[PDB]
């Protein structure tokens, strides 16, 4: 298991997300679905020139899976996925130029929801999750698991769980007071409000 530090601005962003009083936490789902849509756009794009890219799975979709027993909400997509290097590079060790000014804007009152437009919407997961596990499989690498409970670090390890074929699964281990996100009606409402016209099918599983 390898442990990495979050880049300083990323850690600062995570703390802002966890600490700032902001009731509109439901935006986390819109942001994770947006990332899934980008990943699906990318594999679709690559397949236009190389159909064999879809050998690991032809279906391009997003599934939302609540599990009340585990207190988890999982967002699964069959997008391009991430290699180990992609996880490290994109989920914690590098901050895009402009991140410092963006956080200064948040502090002066800009809406936390702007993290999506800026390109750091994944971290919205920490509005509702005490821990996030990201399981991913890219055609060019083996299956990996990234994980973090914030606190300034994340881990990466090869994953031995159920093979995914291709894509990414974000497992949100919900905070005790955020169980509304395991309810069918609540998830349905959020998807309709914020993600109704995504260009790939979104299936909300039930229990
Ligand atoms: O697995 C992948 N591959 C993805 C490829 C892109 C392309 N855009 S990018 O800026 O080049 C970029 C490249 C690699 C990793 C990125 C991670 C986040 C945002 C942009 C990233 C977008 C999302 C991707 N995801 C993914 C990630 C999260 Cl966090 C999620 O919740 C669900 C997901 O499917």
């Amino acid at each position: 298991v390898e442990t990495f530090a979050f880049q300083a601005e990323i850690a600062q962003l995570m703390s802002l997300i966890i600490n700032t009083f902001y009731s509109n936490k439901e935006i986390f789902l819109r942001e994770l679905i947006s990332n899934s849509s980008d990943a699906l756009d990318k594999i679709r794009y690559e397949t236009l020139t190389d159909p064999s890219k879809l050998d690991s799975g032809k279906e391009l979709h997003i599934n939302l899976i609540p599990n009340k027993q585990d207190r988890t909400l999982t967002i699964v997509d069959t997008g391009i996925g991430m290699t180990k290097a992609d996880l490290i590079n994109n989920l914690g060790t590098i901050a895009k130029s402009g991140t410092k000014a963006f956080m200064e804007a948040l502090q002066a009152g800009a809406d936390i929801s702007m993290i999506g437009q800026f390109g750091v919407g994944f971290y919205s997961a920490y509005l509702v999750a005490e821990k996030v596990t990201v399981i991913t499989k890219h055609n060019d690498d083996e299956q990996y698991a990234w994980e973090s409970s914030a606190g300034g670090s994340f881990t990466v390890r090869t994953d031995t769980g159920e093979p995914m074929g291709r894509g990414t699964k974000v497992i949100l281990h919900l905070k005790e007071d955020q169980t509304e996100y395991l309810e069918e009606r609540r998830i349905k409402e959020i998807v309709k409000k914020h993600s109704q016209f995504i260009g790939y099918p979104i299936t909300l599983f039930v229990e």
